[PDB]
């Protein structure tokens, strides 16, 4: 797609800290950009939509290539349309925003310049952030994560995409998502099938795969930390059901692992660690600091700080695994005790280390889940299982929770706030900000 300017595109600024092993931190200035799927897609020389409701224009978009030639992405009114605001080092995303039409949440990328994504090399480093999840009920997910996206959003590889990072192109994740309207400088109209329940969405013949590091998937009830390896490390197109993931009938379509090696302390048995109020180790009614460290072995360490008190990731015992480090032994034990082979099939932490050794783009999102109502995060899943099924219970939410239309109607003022991002060598991010 190309870019159009009927609405100007001004990325909300966002600062973050780059910390050094020598003990100091220096402020960086970036900004955030909304993903292309949220945008108005229209004809390059008129205001006629190329996509509207859940369907493509059959005249403007008779095929993927003609569609991309005919169509452009336009600018976003971040606050008024998308409920996205920033202040200094803080980013807020509202759940439901009403303008000319309804909007639900956002997916945002951290930029280096107005036309390029910021890339982070996670290996050997740590990432720290503050989060307020207090306004996130059952069924919602405020996510902060990394994906192996191109810094230009795909432009150099696919010149028929001239919109680029400035317009939030080039997304990929371990689901190999097929809901994206543009992939590799081509539309995704070929094979398009509208969703059953989401008025704005469908699934196309192409998907977009890449490695994914889910630092934070959470609401006020549950939180998870999850690496996802892919056999191709960076962004790569996939064909139909060969994509696997959420948007295919068979979720195991090779290249990517859509499940990951997940660590949810509640799922692992510590049901008192994270939740609303003073009965939990971490009180989710209050802001909390989350630090995630990527040691060169490929293992992942985690600690939290709230009110000046520090807690390592809680210990878990699973089969022959015992500890609090997300390592090979954990992931292998998890597959043995909970089931599945996707993470190991895709190469486990060794394959994942290829992603963290390279550049990844920071993503912050707020979403609800049309495919599984977020039950995999905060409830019992699948819902016919009981507590006797190892790993079935992931949180205290009802198995009836998280119906998107219901949570959107009941909790429209839900929101997530991410703030105080700090990045640098392991051991460096607790030092004074600049
Ligand atoms: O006409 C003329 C006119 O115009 C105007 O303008 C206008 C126009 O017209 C129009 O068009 C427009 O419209 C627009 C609007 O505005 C807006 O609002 C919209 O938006 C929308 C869109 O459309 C769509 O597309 C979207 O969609 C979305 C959805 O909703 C959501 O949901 C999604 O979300 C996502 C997110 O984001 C992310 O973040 C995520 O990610 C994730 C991943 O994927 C994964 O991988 C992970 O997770 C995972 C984990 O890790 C694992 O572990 C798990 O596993 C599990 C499993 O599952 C199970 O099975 C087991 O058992 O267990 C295990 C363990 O646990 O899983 C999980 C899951 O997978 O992580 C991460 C993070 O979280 O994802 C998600 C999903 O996908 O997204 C999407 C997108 O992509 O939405 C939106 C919002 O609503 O749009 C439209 C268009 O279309 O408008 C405009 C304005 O108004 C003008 O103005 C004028 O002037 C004219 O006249
Ligand atoms: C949960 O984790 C906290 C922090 O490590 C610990 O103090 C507590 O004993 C754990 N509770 C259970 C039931 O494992
Ligand atoms: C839940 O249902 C699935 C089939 O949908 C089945 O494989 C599984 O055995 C069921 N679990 C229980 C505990 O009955
Ligand atoms: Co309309
Ligand atoms: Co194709
Ligand atoms: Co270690």
């Amino acid at each position: 797609q190309s870019a159009c300017t009927l609405q100007s595109e001004t990325h909300p600024p966002l600062t973050w800290q780059k910390c050094s092993s020598g003990g100091t931190c220096t402020q960086q200035t970036g900004s955030v950009v909304i993903d292309a799927n949220w945008r108005w897609t229209h004809a390059t020389n008129s205001s006629t939509n190329c996509y509207d409701g859940n369907t493509w224009s059959s005249t403007l978009c008779p095929d993927n290539e003609t569609c991309a030639k005919n169509c452009c992405l336009d600018g976003a009114a971040y606050a008024s349309t998308y409920g996205v605001t920033t202040s200094g080092n803080s980013l807020s995303i509202d759940f439901v925003t009403q303008s000319a039409q309804k909007n639900v949440g956002a997916r945002l990328y951290l930029m280096a310049s107005d036309t390029t994504y910021q890339e982070f090399t996670l290996l050997g480093n740590e990432f720290s952030f503050d989060v307020d999840v207090s306004q996130l009920p059952c069924g919602l997910n405020g996510a902060l994560y990394f994906v192996s996206m191109d810094a230009d959003g795909g432009v150099s590889k696919y010149p028929t995409n001239t919109a680029g990072a400035k317009y939030g192109t080039g997304y990929c994740d371990s689901q190999c998502p097929r809901d994206l309207k543009f992939i590799n400088g081509q539309a995704n109209v070929e094979g398009w099938e509208p969703s059953s329940n989401n008025a704005n969405t469908g699934i196309g013949g192409h998907g977009s795969c890449c490695s994914e590091m889910d630092i934070w998937q959470a609401n006020s009830i549950s939180e998870a930390l999850t690496p996802h390896p892919c056999t191709t490390v960076g962004q790569e197109i996939c064909e139909g059901d060969g994509c696997g993931g959420t948007y295919s009938d068979n979720r195991y379509g090779g290249t990517c692992d859509p499940d990951g090696c997940d660590w949810n302390p509640y799922r692992l048995g510590n049901t008192s660690f994270y939740g609303p109020g003073s009965s939990f180790t971490l009180d989710t009614t209050k802001k909390l600091t989350v630090v995630t460290q990527f040691e060169t072995s490929g293992a992942i360490n985690r600690y939290y700080v709230q009110n000046g008190v520090t807690f390592q990731q809680p210990n878990a015992e699973l089969g022959s695994y015992s500890g609090n480090e997300l390592n090979d032994d954990y992931c292998t034990a998890e597959e043995a005790e909970f089931g599945g082979s996707s993470f190991s099939d895709k190469g486990g932490l060794t394959q994942f280390k290829k992603a963290t050794s390279g550049g990844m783009v920071l993503v912050m999102s707020l979403w609800d889940d049309y495919y599984a109502n977020m039950l995999w995060l905060d409830s019992t899943y699948p819902t016919n299982e009981t507590s006797s099924t190892p790993g079935a219970v992931r949180g205290s939410c009802s198995t009836s929770s998280g119906v998107p239309a219901q949570v959107e109607s009941q909790s429209p003022n839900a929101k997530v706030t991410f703030s105080n991002i700090k990045f640098g060598p392991i051991g460096s991010t607790g030092n004074p900000s600049g």
